């Protein structure tokens, strides 16, 4: 950003044979340091211990009544008996450079003298000038507009007063109020003109109108002025400060010598006499009050100085103007803000809750086209480029420091990109955390604009070896721009992404619920767990739970016949709708071995009714699978079958995981023997055992038993047939 | 918080028939409207659209030089043939009351007369005071005040020289700046005075001393005075606006005549004029620049233009110098935060990174005590109280709102020692992660001007004592700097904005591999593509392990004797399998199942799985050792290993997806282990021709498992060449 550079390092003065000054190299013209000085004051300088005189300006001894040999090597101290004593107060040694003072001296010929003195290093500098000695304007006229100033109700009428009271107060022929933008052109946003003079309002101005070394001069110094554009520079002698053999500071003596290329601009533009004050803002130059007078003019100091307080008044008012007028923007916003801030604040899926035309976030930025990329995959909403391109700049975006990035002319923030202006010329982007990793991308299509320039366009400015001669309207289109985000937009997506950054906090503690807990747990049951976080016992419990374990019989077989991708879809299907009826059961799915699921009733939470949740899910499963064959034999594929075994123990619960990644889960004897009486099941069939029936209760419908002796047991045992279950589930199997 | 609450209402005032002001209620003495003024000067209200005089002071007419009967019911187009046109154009309909215009008027029998306009709803207000021949020789004294505020140091550099400038320009025997707290309490924090005048510099005065109300008033009319504190008010004639019936708004009337209550006040600590003016700083009121006089004093209209003028450039040059000096104090700590902000934004395990002493998380903050909560668990460091203390203020920490929470005194925040001064940040929303800074007590001594915010009801007036008292403030910490607040937010931001990429490799493992290595899942993420989710059919080598008979043995043993012998195991068994770069892909039980080719496959997917297996079989040994110091008996565990296309994508639902394997090779690698006895390894042909000739074998099975339609010869393994050179003990 050129407003945001430093100036390149300047070059040497032209009286240490430093080059002429074109408009090839001018912005390294040293501008600061002229040693000259315009003939309306005199200048010296002069010890800042000893007060002997150093430098004179080449007229300072006509100017102050002596002859020149007396003033070179005189003491302050002698010339200027009372004020010597009073500035030494004042600028103490080794005081900043920035600090000035003021006084009025009775001069003995020709009237009363201002004095304006300040210091650089060990030598002070020392202004004087004709006053009247008698304030022109009294003490109304400043204070008046202050109070106008400050109930201006927004930026535009503060703009207004600014430049309609500086002219009352001056007389100025225009008065300007300058507005800087973020690449260093700058706006008229305000005119106050004697009437009959050409209007410069609403008219835009190369950067180079105002060099980056000028800028920066005037954070630092906030008033200069060119009394009159026809006057020849006045050297000062010695030119080099003996001090130092070095060029004398002068960028904070109001008398100090213009630059000859300013100079030139002000003469082609009609400009007899020029002034302006700095509006700073947040240490950085926000704009200019520039005022021109058709003829020569001194402005008396006493008018200086009611200019330089309106300055430092207008840098405050500036702030609290922008920021209520961004405020009103916002507060129209505020209904519509609330809204999406409710919805991503909570949003565990943000996909599903973004996305939402109800929520509109392409209304809420007044944009073309939005990319949303959370989790692995980016969807879009309205006019976005092919899909080839979306992923280009997604690419690009993760390349960008930050977490905000904000452009209006994405073709020059990012070259291969500007052939999507058509629909992504402007771009506001926000991360949610660090990385891009998961953002949101608002879109705004190109906007061709008019642009109305003072004489000319920016790439204009080294035409001639000189500064142009017309500053009439001159209108350029505007190429590959959007609309500008306004500032309450910026704030709105800062607003957005902070909520979504912070809602990260649940979306990293529910993914490590599941892995700890359950893969596959509802996020209700995630919610249950995380309030309640004692009572679970990791370091090991011995307890009842019942077990559940399902297998599609022969279907790894049947798979090794089928595209990879059916075998996937099949059991998508399959785990789908088992998962869903399991859930509906408060069933904890432990693990999806291959075709086969486990199933806990009791972990990570029990409840009395465990077994008989336990046998009704798995007639429902069983119900299930007939819904879940009608798509599998629509693909063209055989019926699946499902066999499960049911049984009910006391085994070990706790992390039976490692020590740095914990797994709850159940260990012994009763979660084998679960595996062995699945496996004595037909297809459509469902064994459990006494103690699952025992527990389960009388609502459980048998169809007969079988004594069994399983490899792994020392006694046998009796496994029981399931038919169904009664009140209040009753479910059936079909027969 | 008392300077961020709104006044109170207000009671109807004493000539409405309210109710005598006292400590009691004068929070609710309606200042604004108090029907009089001070005599030296004169006030009218006319009408805003035809200039009629509607109400006068009773003074006005010596003021004006005018008997009261042609004044009133006069037209100001009459009375102020010149300034009429002109005020109207600077005071239209609607503007601001805050919005002053001031002209000079010369009238016989009343010299040069100042005239203070403004606008309430339909009402002009017109105040008229003695002024001066204009004779100024130009704003020297504000010129050269201006630059010494700009080029003042530091906050405290720049209060010194705005209370010397005053003193200098007014002669005022006392000028303070008056800063106020958050609880609105308010502190001299510099001070130009007459040497005989006892020294205010340092002292806090209760909040109530500026009662709520006039807080409120001073955010809007930044300067108010009483010239004379024995001076008596004069009414206003009626009292009442006749367009409304009711009382005249004099906020924004310098000459509104001051509270009974304050007078008082001013007269018990022995001053006898008084002026202030507001420093309002981003709307709020940061302080006054507060004068006081011994003898009284009118203040001429334009000496008081002056100090308005001051107060402008002091409201801005205290943000100014606020600002400078925090990031002064922040630029001592610039390496330190650096170093910080570098380790907290890519921290994937922040407990273990936060918790490392050459961090220093105590030294950044300069606190006495330090709790880390992140993820399932909290830790400390530092001087924390006990954990039933840190288990109770973590579960009060979730009642606050926001993301940050900030006291120097946490028993008054909070009723439930090594912990007076809090400072505690969000890491995201809710406190699910946060950090707490604690600092201990600090015995410190208030000195407060005659009394403590307790005593402000103790009489029915104001005190008359405002000497020096010292108060002992106990269950205090150093409160936080500015900058300490500045460097948690900072910090704050970057855990936080450190939670995508913790989501990301969480999101990751959750689908890949819970164990698989921060390496690999870095790896995952750079080339997300070529995965194929939807299904797959690809050689993947597979391994699976069990420990036999410990399910049994373990129905004898106590729970946690086999939760600790299951860790220990797994523990190792994982830094084994990790080492190799096989990816865990379930722990069933004591059983373990392993994929050498997904989510990645290499070119020694199965030379990798056979020497890792053989090294389990070792690591074996370092914990049977554990395991028979608890007194338990050794585990023993067998092991087979498979080579075989299997269909890989996602294996679970649509909604939760996991990236598995399915097929017969998978359930075949489960037979052959079925096979093995303690401490053997048995694999397939498939993958000792892939693995290659560096498996050592010991024999060979023809083995036919049902399920399976051809017989299959399946290796017992007896070590690994190089460059691994394992071999199974024997
Ligand atoms: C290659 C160098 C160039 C150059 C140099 C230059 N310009 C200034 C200072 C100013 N230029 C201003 C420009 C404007 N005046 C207007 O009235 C408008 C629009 C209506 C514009 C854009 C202004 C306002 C200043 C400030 C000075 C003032 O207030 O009069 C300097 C610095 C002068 C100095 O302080 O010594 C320099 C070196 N101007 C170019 O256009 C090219 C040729
Ligand atoms: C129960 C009511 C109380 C009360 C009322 C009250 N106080 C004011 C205004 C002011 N009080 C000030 C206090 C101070 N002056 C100092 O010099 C110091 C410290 C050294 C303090 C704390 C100040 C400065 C003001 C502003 C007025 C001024 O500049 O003199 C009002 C409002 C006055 C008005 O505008 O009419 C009221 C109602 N003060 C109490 O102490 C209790 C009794």
């Amino acid at each position: 950003g050129a407003m945001a550079r430093d100036p390149l390092p300047f070059f040497p003065p032209l009286y240490l044979g430093g080059p002429e000054i074109t408009t090839e190299n001018c912005e390294r013209e040293p501008i600061h340091i002229p040693g000259s000085i315009q003939p309306h004051g005199a200048l010296l300088t002069a010890d800042g211990h000893s007060g002997e005189v150093l430098q004179m300006s080449l007229n300072a001894a006509t100017f102050l009544g002596q002859e020149p040999t007396v003033l070179r090597g005189q003491t302050l101290a002698a010339l200027l008996p009372e004020q010597w004593p009073a500035l030494q107060a004042a600028l103490p040694p080794g005081c900043p450079d920035a600090l000035q003072y003021r006084a009025t001296l009775d001069w003995p010929a020709a009237g009363h003298l201002s004095l304006t003195v300040h210091r650089v290093g060990e030598l002070l500098i020392l202004e004087f000038e004709p006053t009247e000695a008698w304030d022109s304007t009294g003490p109304h006229a400043l204070r008046n507009a202050m109070f106008a100033l400050e109930s201006a109700p927004n930026l535009r009428a503060l703009a207004e007063v600014a430049t309609q009271t500086v002219r009352e107060l001056t007389g100025f022929d225009r008065v300007m109020l300058y507005k800087f933008a973020p690449d260093a052109t700058g706006e008229v946003i305000a005119e106050a003109r004697r009437e009959g003079l050409h209007a410069f309002l609403g008219h835009r101005f190369p950067a180079s109108d105002i060099p980056a070394q000028a800028r920066a001069l005037y954070t630092r110094h906030l008033l200069r002025l060119t009394a009159d554009t026809r006057a020849a520079a006045v050297p000062l002698d010695p030119v080099l400060n003996p001090q130092t053999n070095a060029p004398t500071p002068l960028g904070g003596a109001v008398l100090r010598a213009t630059s000859p290329m300013h100079m030139q601009y002000l003469r082609n533009m009609g400009v007899g006499s020029s002034l302006s004050v700095s509006v700073v803002v947040g240490g950085q130059l926000w704009g200019l009050i520039a005022c021109h007078h058709q003829t020569p003019y001194v402005l008396p100091p006493d008018l200086r100085t009611t200019l330089e307080y309106l300055g430092r008044l207008l840098s405050l008012q500036v702030q609290v103007k922008e920021a209520a007028d961004v405020a009103a923007f916002r507060q129209s916003l505020r209904e519509h803000h609330a809204r999406v801030a409710l919805a991503a604040a909570h949003s565990l899926s943000p996909h599903d809750t973004l996305s939402d035309p109800a929520l509109d976030l392409l209304g809420l930025m007044r944009a073309g086209g939005l990319i949303l990329r959370f989790e692995g995959r980016w969807q879009t909403l309205g006019e976005v480029p092919p899909a080839p391109a979306v992923d280009a700049l997604l690419a690009w975006l993760e390349t960008q420091p930050g977490a905000l990035v904000q452009t209006d002319a994405l073709g020059q923030l990012w070259p291969a990109g500007a052939d999507l202006a058509p629909s992504a010329a402007g771009l506001l982007a926000i991360s949610v955390g660090e990385g891009w990793s998961e953002c949101l991308v608002w879109l705004r299509p190109e906007l061709r604009l008019e642009v109305a320039w003072g004489g000319a366009t920016p790439d204009q400015a080294k035409d001639d070896l000189g500064p142009r001669h017309s500053f009439d309207t001159y209108l350029e289109e505007k190429r590959g721009y959007a609309e500008p985000w306004h500032p309450g937009e910026i704030e709105e997506a800062q607003d957005l992404r902070d909520t979504l950054t912070g809602a990260l906090g649940e979306r990293l503690s529910v993914i490590r619920v599941r892995n700890t807990f359950g893969r596959y747990l509802t996020d209700q049951v995630v919610a249950t767990l995380l309030e309640n976080p004692e009572g679970l016992k990791m370091g090991g419990d011995r307890r009842p739970i019942t077990i559940l374990t399902s297998d599609l019989r022969g279907f790894t077989s049947t798979s090794e016949g089928l595209n990879p991708e059916e075998v996937v879809k099949v059991l998508n299907i399959y785990f789908g709708k088992m998962a869903d009826v399991i859930t509906h059961h408060g069933g904890t799915i432990d693990k999806f071995m291959g075709d086969g699921i486990l199933v806990l009733f009791g972990a990570p939470t029990s409840q009395q009714d465990d077994a008989l949740r336990a046998v009704a899910c798995g007639v429902e499963m069983q119900l299930a699978l007939r819904e879940v064959n009608q798509q599998v034999t629509g693909l063209g594929l055989q019926p699946l079958e499902m066999g499960i075994g049911i049984n009910t123990g006391e085994v070990v619960v706790g992390n039976i995981g490692s020590e740095k990644r914990t797994k709850y889960g159940v260990v012994g004897a009763q979660v084998n023997l679960t595996y062995r009486i699945e496996s004595y099941t037909t297809g459509g069939q469902i064994f459990i055992s006494s103690t699952t029936l025992e527990a389960a209760g009388d609502r459980v419908h048998v169809n007969g038993n079988r004594t069994v002796q399983p490899k792994g047991v020392k006694d046998p045992v009796v496994i029981w047939d399931v038919a169904g279950v009664g009140e209040p589930y009753n479910l059936s199997l079909a027969v």
